[PDB]
């Protein structure tokens, strides 16, 4: 309580994100000798992730989560992180962020322009598509009222596969599915579990369309008033928590399809060839809109070997 800090998130109390944030908070409290306590504010209590990023910038929130892709709000070429099917796996997401000129520059800009320090990166799952009717092929997407987050890349996923997107905040999704205001949504398996979307969706299709990472971010305004030994406690704990976070997601992606089947969900495996082909005009539009910086980011990312960590 020398430093009463706050960590906001969209994810709820049953999520991997929350579990990993709990680990982070406990380690920081212990290794700071009680000087720092981090309280958690889940379920978008503080607003969504766009709002919480603004709060880090202003200094009114100390920690939050964001995807690398979310920075497309400020640097359009950063949409590359969530162009469907472009990033192959988490290894590529890691090397894109830390081992390309594009990624390194993004991290610097987040510090300089946006008032946030990137502490660590974790895996947050690969997005899949749930619905109230089976998705056996891309044909079943046509006219599907697909909820998406308020993010351009997810809206484009829905548009280009032929669905009818309805954007809304994460907090609103359960009701929309339950009432069939929409016919489906798309999120990684762990979120379908955490939010209990399986209670209100009979089908899950392995569309494998967007790879989510997760950044542990701190407000520069907060981090500057921690003496360096406490900065180190916070950084080391964020790195430890990110490895745990990733493991929770990796382990669940092995186990969760059976969990859902046990809950009465039918799992489909549509041919993804047409899904990937449908994105080609979107990639062209991305390059048009974002120009040389976008074409460069895409080339840098496509060059990455998806085999091997680092
Ligand atoms: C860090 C964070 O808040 N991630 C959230 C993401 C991103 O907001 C979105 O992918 C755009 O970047 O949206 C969800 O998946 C969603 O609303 O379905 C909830 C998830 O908790």
């Amino acid at each position: 309580a020398d430093y009463d800090l706050k960590f906001g998130m969209n994810a709820g109390t049953s999520s991997n994100e929350y579990k990993a944030a709990e680990m982070f908070a406990k380690e920081v409290k212990e290794k700071s000798q009680g000087k720092i306590e981090i309280s958690l504010y889940p379920s978008s209590q503080l607003g969504d992730d766009r709002a919480m990023l603004k709060q880090l910038k202003d200094g009114s929130l100390d920690f939050t989560f964001a995807e690398s892709a979310r920075f497309q709000l400020f640097y359009p070429e950063a949409a590359v992180f969530a162009l469907p099917y472009v990033i192959s796996n988490y290894n590529v997401a890691q090397k894109a962020l830390f081992d390309t000129e594009f990624g390194k520059d993004l991290i610097k800009k987040m510090d300089k322009d946006l008032g946030v320090t990137l502490l660590s990166q974790a895996y947050n799952g690969t997005r899949q598509t749930t619905s109230n009717r089976a998705i056996n092929s891309i044909a079943d997407m046509k006219g599907l009222k697909l909820r998406v987050p308020n993010a351009a890349t997810n809206l484009a996923y829905a548009k280009y596969v032929g669905a009818s997107p309805t954007p809304m905040a994460f907090s609103e999704v359960y009701l929309a599915l339950q009432t069939n205001a929409v016919d489906g949504q798309e999120n990684p398996l762990a979120a379908v579990q955490a939010q209990k979307f399986y209670e209100v969706q009979k089908f899950l299709a392995m569309t494998n369309h967007i790879l989510n990472d997760q950044l542990y971010l701190v407000s520069n305004e907060t981090y500057k008033e921690l003496p360096e030994d406490l900065q180190k406690v916070v950084k080391d704990a964020a790195e430890n928590a990110a490895k745990y976070h990733t493991k929770l997601f990796v382990d669940g992606e092995k186990d969760l399809v059976t969990f859902f089947e046990k809950q009465g969900v039918k799992i489909t495996h549509p041919d993804l060839v047409p899904f990937k082909e449908s994105m080609k005009p979107y990639y062209a539009e991305f390059v048009k809109q974002t120009g040389q910086k976008g074409e460069s980011a895409l080339k840098q990312i496509e060059a990455i070997n998806p085999k091997g960590e680092a």
